[PDB]
C-alpha cells in the first residue's frame, strides 16, 4: 500500500473501534493500524518530496510513527486484557498524534 | 525490503553504534534500526512459512518487533538528549529482544 491507502486504513480502523462491541474487535482493529503505520513509516510525503531522505523533517516525520505504533501498542494491550472502553478511550487519545503531524505535514 | 536485508541493517547499525564517534552517529544509525525493524514487522520467517498471517504463531512474531521498536525508540531519546554512553550500554541490550526472538523464530 501507498501512503494514501496507509492513511484510510488507519481511518477506517479508528471508526471501527469507536463501535465496536467487543475486545477481539477492537484488538483486531489496532493491529490492523499498527501494520499500516509501520508500512507507512518509508513513506515520503508530497509536501516534504524535495528534502534529503536524512533532513530532520523526515526524521520528524518517521519519529511520528514511532510515537503512533507506540501508543497503538499500548491500545493493544488494554483490548487484549478484554479492557474494552479503555481501549477505545486509548484509540481516541491517539488523535493527537494524528493531528501534530497533519498540521506539519499533510 | 526482505527480512535478511532489514536483520542485516539491524545487525549493521548496533556495531555502527557500539563504536560510535558521537550521540548524532547513536541517533542515525538507531533511526535505521527503526525503520527496518517496521518494514519487517510483515515479513514472515522461514520457521512459519506454512502459517498464516493471522496465526497465533504470526501474532506473537510480530509483537516481537513491537517490542524491539520501542526500545529503539527509547535508545534514540538517549542518543537525541546526547547521553552518548547510556544510549550505547541501552542497544548492547537490546540484543535481548534480538535472541529471544530469534531463539523462538529463526
Ligand atoms: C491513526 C491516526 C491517523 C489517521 C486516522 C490519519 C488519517 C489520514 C487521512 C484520512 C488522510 C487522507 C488521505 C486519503 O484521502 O486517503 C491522511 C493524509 C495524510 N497523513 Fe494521516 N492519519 C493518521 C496519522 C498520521 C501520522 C502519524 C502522520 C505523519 C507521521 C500522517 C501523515 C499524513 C500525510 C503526510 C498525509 C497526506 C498524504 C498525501 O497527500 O499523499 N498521518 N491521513
Ligand atoms: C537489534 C536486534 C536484531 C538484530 C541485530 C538481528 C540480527 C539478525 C541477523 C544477523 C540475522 C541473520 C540473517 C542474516 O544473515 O542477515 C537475523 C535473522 C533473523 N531474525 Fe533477527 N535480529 C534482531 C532482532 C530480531 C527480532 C526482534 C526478530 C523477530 C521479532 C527477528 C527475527 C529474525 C528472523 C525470523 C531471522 C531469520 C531470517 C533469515 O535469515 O532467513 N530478529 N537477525
Ligand atoms: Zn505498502
Ligand atoms: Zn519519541
Ligand atoms: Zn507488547
Amino acid at each position: 500500500a501507498d501512503l494514501e491507502d496507509n492513511m484510510e486504513t488507519l481511518n477506517d480502523n479508528l471508526k471501527v473501534i469507536e463501535k465496536a462491541d467487543n475486545a477481539a474487535q477492537v484488538e483486531k482493529a489496532l493491529e490492523k493500524m499498527l501494520a499500516a503505520a509501520a508500512d507507512a513509516l518509508k513513506a515520503t510525503p508530497p509536501k516534504l518530496e524535495d528534502k534529503s531522505p536524512d533532513s530532520p523533517e523526515m526524521r520528524d516525520f518517521r519519529h511520528g510513527f514511532a510515537i503512533l505504533m507506540g501508543q497503538i501498542h499500548d491500545a493493544a494491550h488494554l483490548a487484549n486484557e478484554g479492557k474494552v472502553k479503555e481501549a477505545q478511550a486509548a484509540a481516541e487519545q491517539l488523535k493527537t498524534t494524528c493531528n501534530a503531524c497533519h498540521q506539519k505535514y499533510r
